[PDB]
């Protein structure tokens, strides 16, 4: 009785770090934007299995971690075989794995007569990834706390957006660990910035994790400089590796990408 479910990506339309938390993590402000860029997930009745087309081990897969915890918390034994076709590359700053977790666990929860509430499902996915709760709502949302405290918004942002994803995988943890005092801002500064971006002022997007990712992973910086050379303002999603801009992909970019192993994703917001 196989079904297909789409698992969308996100971009951060700006990100600010407020400071450190005792738990090791960081308090942040960010604007999440769901983008029409998907993994396709095939769900089938059978022995609990989570597989991908890119060789992520089952034990390490956030979806498998989430389904085991589902069983654990709720008592019910999960009998679904999951295959995910991964169009959203891991380490790309697009929340692919967090999206996989949210959409699968929301589906499996519904398929089993909704044992968990939307409050409890939120807690389940949120405990594994701070970006996962966003994918339970999608569209546009302000992310506060560690990103899980969410406020839906309407933006004035539409039109072409192009992603340029280099083959380097950015470690979110390594980027956050390179943070210094100088990188932090007040929540007031960041809140003013987010308001402006929401009103369509894309020029106001900035992201200190992108600044750092460009130093830690020089290829992210190469993509960044190439987009400038193309005549666009580049922006970085999450902790990288993705660089995006508000414009179309020229043949020259497509050529550069094919030669260098960049993925170019042309979307419309
Ligand atoms: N609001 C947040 C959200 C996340 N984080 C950091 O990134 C989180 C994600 N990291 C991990 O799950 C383990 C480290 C890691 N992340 C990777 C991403 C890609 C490739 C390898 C990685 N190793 C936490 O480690 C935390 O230090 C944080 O400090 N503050
Ligand atoms: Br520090
Ligand atoms: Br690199
Ligand atoms: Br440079
Ligand atoms: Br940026």
């Amino acid at each position: 009785h196989m079904i297909k479910v789409l698992s969308p990506a996100k971009i951060n339309l700006g990100l600010w770090v407020l400071g450190r938390l005792p738990s090791g993590y960081h308090e942040i402000l960010t604007l999440y934007q769901e983008i029409p860029f998907y993994d396709e997930i095939y769900i089938r009745e059978g022995v609990l299995r989570v597989e991908t087309n890119i060789g992520i081990p089952q034990e390490e897969n956030l979806v498998y971690k989430g389904l085991r915890e589902f069983e654990r918390i709720t008592g019910i034994e999960i009998n679904y075989s999951i295959f995910i076709q991964k169009n959203i590359p891991p380490g790309a700053g697009l929340g692919g794995g967090s999206s996989n977790l949210a959409v699968v666990l929301k589906k499996v929860n519904e398929l089993l007569g909704s044992p968990l509430s939307e409050e409890e499902l939120r807690e389940l996915v949120g405990s594994i990834s701070a970006d996962a709760p966003f994918f339970l709502l999608g569209k546009s949302a302000i992310g506060r706390g560690k990103g899980e405290v969410l406020e839906p918004v309407e933006t004035e942002i539409s039109g072409k957006i192009t992603l340029v994803i280099p083959q380097v995988s950015s470690s979110t943890g390594r980027v956050y660990s390179s943070l210094r005092e100088e990188h932090f801002v007040t929540p007031e500064y960041a809140e003013e910035k987010i308001q402006r971006i929401i009103s369509g002022e894309v020029e106001e997007i900035e992201n200190v994790l992108g600044d750092i990712a460009r130093e830690l992973y020089p290829e992210i910086n190469e993509v960044y400089r190439f987009v400038e050379y193309l005549g666009f303002k580049p922006f970085v999603s999450g902790s990288g590796s993705t660089v995006y801009f508000f414009g179309g992909a020229s043949e020259e970019l497509k050529k550069a990408a094919k030669m260098r192993g960049w993925k170019v994703v042309e979307l419309e917001l």
